[PDB]
């Protein structure tokens, strides 16, 4: 169906466009690195169907606003595709997470919708 196609179209270029951020970040020369991964994440208690893309959406300004710190257009092809997919009361962990904890288990979470639909 046309919808099953724009959605994996869609988490496709999520996947893509997280770990293109995550990669970024691991590029960061290690004193700035080691202060970024002092700014904490809410991370999701359940995240294995679109709805729960609602605990991604409600990190996106505080990902955003960390990146546009750590440097004195990803994010915003992310913000539209999470806003579309997610179409519900979003339930976190009780530990928080660094950026990179974060930004991997929300590229795992695309790749494991990602393989239900190929
Ligand atoms: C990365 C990639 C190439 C083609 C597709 C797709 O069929 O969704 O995805
Ligand atoms: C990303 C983010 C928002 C707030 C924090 C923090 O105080 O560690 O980190």
């Amino acid at each position: 169906s046309s919808s099953t196609k724009k959605t994996q179209l869609q988490l496709e270029h999520l996947l893509l466009d997280l770990q293109m951020i995550l990669n970024g970040i691991n590029n960061y020369k290690n004193p700035k690195l080691t202060r970024m991964l002092t700014f904490k994440f809410y991370m999701p208690k359940k995240a294995t169907e679109l709805k729960h893309l609602q605990c991604l959406e409600e990190e996106l300004k505080p990902l955003e606003e960390v990146l546009n710190l750590a440097q004195s257009d990803l994010i915003s092809n992310i913000n539209v595709i999470v806003l579309e997919l997610k179409g519900f009361m979003c339930e976190y962990a009780d530990e928080t997470a660094t950026i990179v904890e974060f930004l991997n288990r929300w590229i795992t979470f695309s790749q494991s919708i990602i393989s239900t639909l190929t």
